[PDB]
């Protein structure tokens, strides 16, 4: 049941970059987005393989009040895309949108470990998965990348623009008192305020989000069983 | 255990001013807030020792329609920051978001006893816990501070306008027949209207809300307790 490279997936840089710009297109950043503590709230991240070309991806749902596991799925891929930084999207996106499709129901939000606005193209991630769901999306990242941050106020909450050379791309956001903070950014359909919202309310114990503590988890899980 | 000062909690006026500037742009004022009656809602208090710098908090929840307790849960903590007249939030925000968190159940909407966007900088204890929470937030206090008011008709759901200048800030209340109005403000994701609904949901028979009644005999024990 691995997932395989969609038929007519890009096989070349021009093509892939071309891709971006024509999704980009897409993107809705005016809508503000669900609010926090309410409905569901999913968490996806992907875990490649070291041996072979597989990449495993895990969606885990949340009910936002609780946080509360309601559901989860996983999904086996072949690798569509060689590594070029810019790019990384191209090689897990198929394998992202199996483990959702996997679901028993709609992700409500969508966290992913990485980055949305925040990329060179602005279409990283989050970005493209929000269009090609058409569902709310943001990213939060552990590491800044390459763009650059004044330390945020140090109380939980507080926040500080993230920065692609002078243009705000997301925001460092504080999840934890005196804490390194964590990297904002929008996907898709959401706002930076709410997007700042949901990073606290799934933060109120650890500077990472559990939606992607718990899909960090499980696609690893996933992972070392496919292996087996 | 004793819930110390946060790791990077402010130390100076010009910090806690900070904050309040930072994460006043972040309160809600467009949403009406979950309907009376539904769901849970809690009252969260707290209590300063005048011989120890202690201060104790309790969250209480009830059911929305009933009116009964549902959970409680107490927390006692190092009092954060000086006594300074439109920063006194900042004594016993971390000892009040403690107690929520020890709670077995989400607040749904949380009641207090203080005000919110009725403060000398429009930021006040239910403001500032509901962009940290995100959730819907409300003030309900029993005297109007310095701001003014005509005094409201007789009947109980009677109401006036509660002013800071010529601006609107709150509401004066009548929640009994006879009885001296109370003074209810937004905090956070609820509009005036839906605090006011709220707040006469909660006055069947007694002037003060049984959120705030329930949570100020709560921490109230929960110090004497702490300091025996
Ligand atoms: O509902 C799970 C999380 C809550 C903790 C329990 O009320 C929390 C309380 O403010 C949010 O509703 C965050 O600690
Ligand atoms: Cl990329
Ligand atoms: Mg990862
Ligand atoms: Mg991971
Ligand atoms: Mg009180
Ligand atoms: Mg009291």
């Amino acid at each position: 049941t691995t997932v395989r490279i969609p038929a007519g997936w890009p096989a070349t840089e021009e093509e892939a970059r071309a891709v971006q710009d024509e999704l980009r297109g897409r993107v809705i950043l005016d809508e503000p987005g669900p609010p926090p503590g309410t409905g569901r709230v999913t968490g996806v991240d992907v875990a490649y393989d070291d041996e072979r070309d597989v990449v495993v991806a895990a969606a885990v749902v949340l009910d936002a009040a609780t946080l509360d596991v309601v559901a989860e799925a996983t999904a086996v891929g072949e690798v569509s895309f060689p590594y070029v930084p810019g790019l990384l999207a191209f090689r897990e996106i198929p394998t992202v949108l199996a483990a959702l499709d996997a679901l028993p129901c709609p992700p409500g939000l969508i966290v992913c470990d990485g980055y949305g606005v925040a990329h060179p193209r602005r279409f990283g991630l989050a970005s493209h998965l929000g269009v090609l769901t058409g569902l709310p999306t943001i990213g939060v990242a552990k590491n800044p990348f390459t763009f650059s941050y004044e330390d945020p106020g140090a109380p939980r909450g507080s926040a500080a623009p993230l920065l692609a050379g002078a243009d705000e791309v997301g925001r460092a956001l504080r999840t934890q008192s005196g804490v390194k903070p964590v990297f904002v950014s929008v996907g898709h359909r959401v706002d930076l305020d709410h997007a700042c919202a949901h990073t606290l309310a799934l933060t109120p114990k650890y500077r990472i989000p559990e939606t992607t503590r718990r899909a960090d988890s499980l696609c690893r899980r996933a992972l070392k069983e496919a292996t087996a």
